[PDB]
C-alpha cells in the first residue's frame, strides 16, 4: 500500500555497462542523462566552460543558461566540508576504483526528478561541474554520474538523502530493479508485482552506516565452499559496478570449475570424452557434490553449449541452459541463490561470465548481481533486501 514513484533505466551490460536515467536541472530544465551509481556520493557532469571532457548525449550543462544556477566561490570565504579552493572556487574531485580521475568545480542547481507517471519532487543540490574527464570518461554515452549513497552529518547533502526530505509523503526505501536491457529505479518501496512466483524478500543489515556493505560468508558452487577464510568478506554492493569483483583466491577456484563446464571443442567428441572422464576422475569424491556436477556437464553436452572464450578468459555461453546456481551465503546464513540468468550476461549471441578478480582488495556485488533481482535499499531500517524479479525493460 506504499506509495511507489518509478523511474525508467535505460543500459545493459555488454554495450553500456551500466544503466542510466534522465533528470532535470536548471530552469529551465535540461534533460541529463546520469550513471546510476550506488558506489558514489555525488552528481556531476560536464559544464559549457569544459575544454577537456568527453563528448555524451548531451552537451554539457550551460550554467549561464540556467537562472538559478550558482558557482560555489571561496578564498574571499572558506569551504564549506572541508573541500579544497583552486581558482577561487570549491573544487571537485572524485577517484574511482575503474582508474578514472574526475575534477572540476562545484555549483548548486535545482533538480526536478518527475516520474514517468509525471511524480515530480524538487530540490536544490550541490553538484560537480567536470572540467577534467578521463579513460572511460572519453568513452562514454552517459552525460554524468547519479551516485545514490548517502549524506554524512557534515557532509554535502546527496540526491537520495535530499529526495526523500523533500518527499515525505514516501518511505526512505529505493529499489533497483535491473534486466538484460534497461530496468526501473523505484523511489518509496520495491513492488510485489515484480517479484518472481510468490517468493520472500532475503534481508541483510548494512555494516557501513554511509555506504552499501554487506557481509558475505559464503560462496558455494556444487556443494564446495570456496572461500577460504573465516571473516565474511565486506562487499560494496554497487549499481556502477558492471561485474561483480572478488578475491583472487576465490575466483580461481570458481574459475576452475567455469573452465571445465566451457568446452570450446564439442566438434571433437574424442576430446569431450576424455574431459569427461578426466572430470569423473578429479571430483567424484566427498568434496564436491559430483551428481550435480556431471548433471551440468551431461545438459550442456546433451544441448551442444558451445563455449568461446573472450578477454581475460571469461567464458560465454551459446545456452543458459546447464549452467549450475552459485550460492551466496550472507550474514544470518541464508544461502541465497545466484542464478546463470543473472551472473551471465548477454554479448551478442552467447551470455557470458560476469564474474572477474578484484583490484585495489575491493570486493564488489556489481550489477551481474543486480540483475533479474529488485535490490531493495531500506534506509530506514539500514537494511538491503534482495528478491528475484520479473524486471521492467527498455527498450
Ligand atoms: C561510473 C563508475 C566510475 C562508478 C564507480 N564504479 C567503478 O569505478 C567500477 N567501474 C566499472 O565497473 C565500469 C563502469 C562503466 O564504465 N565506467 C565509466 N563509463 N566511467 N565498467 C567497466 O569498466 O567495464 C569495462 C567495460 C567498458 C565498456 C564496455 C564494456 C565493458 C570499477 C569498480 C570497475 C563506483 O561505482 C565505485 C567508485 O569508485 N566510487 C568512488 C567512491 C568509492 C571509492 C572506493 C570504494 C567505494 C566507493
Amino acid at each position: 500500500k506504499d506509495l511507489l514513484y518509478k523511474y525508467k533505466l535505460y543500459g545493459d551490460i555488454d554495450e553500456y555497462a551500466y544503466y542510466f536515467l534522465d533528470i532535470d536541472i536548471g530552469t529551465p530544465e535540461q534533460r541529463i542523462s546520469l550513471i546510476l551509481d550506488t558506489g558514489s556520493s555525488s552528481l556531476s557532469f560536464p559544464c559549457a566552460g569544459c575544454k577537456n571532457c568527453g563528448v555524451h548525449m548531451e552537451n554539457p550543462f550551460n550554467l549561464n543558461n540556467s537562472k538559478t544556477s550558482s558557482i560555489l566561490y571561496c578564498e574571499n570565504e572558506e569551504c564549506p566540508f572541508k573541500l579544497n579552493c583552486v581558482k577561487g572556487k570549491c573544487e571537485y574531485m572524485q577517484s574511482y576504483c575503474e582508474g578514472s580521475q574526475i575534477s572540476g568545480f562545484y555549483f548548486s542547481d535545482v533538480v526536478s526528478v518527475v516520474s514517468y507517471n509525471n511524480e515530480r519532487v524538487t530540490f536544490r543540490k550541490l553538484m560537480g561541474c567536470h572540467m577534467h574527464e578521463e579513460s572511460l570518461f572519453l568513452y562514454q554515452q552517459a552525460t554524468g554520474v547519479l551516485g545514490m549513497s548517502l549524506s554524512k552529518p557534515q557532509g554535502i547533502p546527496t540526491f537520495v538523502n535530499l529526495l526523500f526530505d523533500n518527499a515525505p509523503q514516501l518511505k526512505q526505501v529505493f529499489t533497483i530493479c535491473i534486466s538484460e536491457n534497461g530496468g526501473e529505479l523505484i523511489a518509496g518501496g520495491y513492488d510485489p508485482a515484480y517479484i518472481v512466483r510468490a517468493e520472500k524478500v532475503v534481508w541483510e543489515n548494512v555494516t557501513r552506516k554511509y555506504y552499501y556493505y554487506i557481509k558475505v560468508r559464503g560462496l558455494d558452487m556444487f556443494g564446495t565452499n570456496m572461500m577460504s577464510s573465516s571473516k565474511g568478506l565486506e562487499m560494496l554492493v554497487d549499481s556502477g559496478s558492471t561485474f561483480t569483483h572478488i578475491p583472487e583466491d576465490l575466483y580461481n577456484k570458481l574459475n576452475y570449475f567455469f573452465d571445465i563446464l566451457c568446452i570450446q571443442d564439442m566438434n571433437n567428441a574424442y576430446d569431450v570424452n576424455k574431459r569427461l572422464k578426466m572430470t569423473n576422475e578429479s571430483f567424484n569424491n566427498p568434496l564436491v557434490q559430483f551428481d550435480d556436477f556431471r548433471k551440468s556437464l551431461k545438459s550442456i553436452i546433451a544441448k551442444e553449449n558451445m563455449c568461446v572464450k573472450i578477454v581475460d578468459g571469461v567464458q560465454c555461453w551459446k545456452y543458459l541452459e546447464g549452467l549450475p546456481d552459485l550460492f551466496v551465503t550472507l550474514s544470518n546464513n541464508y544461502k541465497m541463490k545466484w542464478q546463470p540468468h543473472s551472473y551471465l550476461y548477454k554479448k551478442e549471441s552467447f551470455w557470458c561470465k560476469g564474474i572477474e578478480k578484484q583490484v585495489n582488495n575491493k570486493p564488489i556485488l556489481g550489477l551481474t548481481f543486480f540483475k533479474n533481482r529488485q535490490v531493495i535499499f531500506d534506509i530506514q531500517k539500514n537494511r538491503i533486501g534482495f528478491v528475484d524479479a520479473n524486471c521492467p525493460s527498455h527498450p
